């Protein structure tokens, strides 16, 4: 069908070099994006500023917005003094986001989120009908655009809602840059595709902590990250369409254009030519010939209340130890890169496990790993620096390899009927995920250890529900 054509017309070519290169270049700022709040909203010390005038906690620093009446307690009204030695001003200082407001912070992120799952949602289905190209090429500028704002917003609630924004246009990208790039390459490649962004993803941790390192001001760094998509949107004009979504909207025409395009730049232009309306109509037979069916029929529901609890919970606990770089003693700059470089082991190790024993034991070790090391950090006393830093740096370790080996075990359990839509489903959960877990963070008030707790003891149960789904091997 299809797959003989793009094998036809060139397989794998200069084409797919230069597009998917150039489709999947932008997520390098993905992880920029998500993590940026990190190094935006990062909170230094703030001691009262004085109308001997503020009392110190057991500790001995001075306490947190709390001042004597009269000169050696009342809560700060002339607002706070923040340390100006490592972070110059984040939205904390700029908008005293410290001790009444600290969920203000938290909120703000959880707002992201909710852009990130309102945009796959609205733009996966604005994908299947104005193309992958057009929303991508309006998904390139509503980033750069709202991205900018952010940089300039004078209040709080606009500082929110341009971010919503941003993440609605980012999560459009990162679906389509998926979904262009398998389209144009054959169907035993998909696999590598997946792996291929995700690795790429991972390399942009490294990018934000060397920007955030040498553009410490937020107001510098949001913009900063928002500006290269205006040049993702002048070049995004000259994408070619995925002509796979060409032949399935009935538009056999386009999809003749399409073809032949490609065999130019791969060269093959002999090959181009035989191609023809009549050869199209009979190869894509069976191109031109439902989520409801997903918890009604039995034997699917198992597989979704499963699979959905394994995709929430993996990014649910992500979330809740990416967003924590600040309790660990040392410096953000540094934790952050290392964040980033036990990725890649960690993805390679995953990936030697499962084609070594299988998808279920992976499955298992790759969660409740994570979920003993999360739990153990919040054990731990805050006095060791080391013992801490090496338990998160493990525990992210597995949760990013518990990513890779619950996309391939999705790909694989769910039937080839279902598979768009169960991976779009599952998916689904894991932004879910991604908005919950800054909002069981705020509930640090109540209890300062509580955060940890959650963040652990739900990979754990997570672990104890993989076992009810029949593993896939040979
Ligand atoms: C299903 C999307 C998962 N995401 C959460 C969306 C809010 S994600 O941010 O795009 C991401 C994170 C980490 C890795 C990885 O390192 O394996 C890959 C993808
Ligand atoms: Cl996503």
């Amino acid at each position: 069908a299809f797959n003989d054509l793009l094998q036809q017309v060139g397989g794998v070519g200069r084409f797919q070099q230069i597009q998917v290169t150039l489709v999947v270049l932008p997520l390098l700022l993905m992880a920029s994006h998500n993590t940026l709040q990190n190094f935006t909203a990062a909170i230094p010390t703030h001691h009262c500023r004085p109308p001997v005038w503020l009392p110190r906690d057991r500790q001995g620093q001075p306490e947190s917005c709390l001042r004597f009446t009269s000169p050696q307690t009342e809560p700060c009204t002339d607002g706070w003094i923040y340390d100006n030695s490592t972070f110059p001003s984040t939205i904390v200082t700029e908008w005293d986001l410290v001790c009444s407001h600290r969920a203000l912070r938290q909120l703000a992120q959880s707002l992201y989120m909710v852009g990130v799952l309102l945009g796959a949602m609205v733009f996966g289905y604005l994908a299947d009908r104005l193309g992958r190209r057009k929303v991508l090429i309006l998904n390139y500028l509503q980033t750069a655009v709202s991205g900018t704002c952010a940089a300039f917003a004078p209040n709080f609630p606009i500082y929110c809602a341009f971010r919503l924004l941003s993440g609605m246009a980012l999560a459009g990208i990162s679906l389509n840059c998926m979904t262009l790039n398998v389209e144009w390459m054959p169907i035993h490649t998909r696999a590598c595709v997946g792996t291929l962004i995700g690795y790429v993803y991972s390399l942009g941790q490294f990018l934000l902590a060397g920007v955030a390192y040498a553009v410490p001001h937020w107001r510098h760094l949001q913009l900063l990250v928002s500006a290269p998509f205006f040049a993702f949107f002048i070049y995004s004009w000259f994408f070619i369409e995925s002509a796979r979504w060409h032949s399935s909207s009935g538009r056999l025409d386009l999809t003749l254009r399409a073809l032949q395009r490609v065999a130019r730049i791969n060269g093959k232009r002999e090959e181009g030519a035989k191609l023809s309306m009549e050869v199209l109509r009979a190869s894509l037979q069976k191109e031109l010939t439902s989520a409801m069916e997903l918890l009604r029929c039995p034997t699917l529901r198992h597989l979704f209340l499963c699979l959905s609890m394994l995709w929430f919970a993996t990014s649910f606990a992500y979330y809740g130890l990416v967003m924590d770089l600040q309790g660990f003693g040392v410096s953000i700059y540094l934790i952050q890169v290392i964040f980033g470089a036990v990725d890649l082991p960690a993805k390679l190790v995953g990936f030697l496990v499962i084609n070594s024993l299988g998808r279920r034991p992976a499955q298992m070790a790759a969660l409740l790993l994570a979920g003993i090391c999360i739990l153990l950090n919040g054990v731990i006393p805050q006095d060791q620096s080391i013992v801490r830093t090496s338990l998160a740096v493990l525990g992210k370790g597995c949760l990013a390899a518990s990513f890779n080996c619950i996309f391939l075990y999705t790909g694989e359990l769910y039937p080839t009927m279902i598979r768009q839509t169960g991976m779009g489903m599952g998916s689904t959960m894991a932004r879910v995920g991604s908005i919950v877990s800054p909002l069981v963070s705020m509930t640090a008030e109540l209890y300062p250890s509580m955060p940890l707790f959650i963040y652990g003891a739900v990979p754990v149960a997570a672990s104890a529900v993989t076992v009810l789904l029949p593993e896939t091997l040979g």
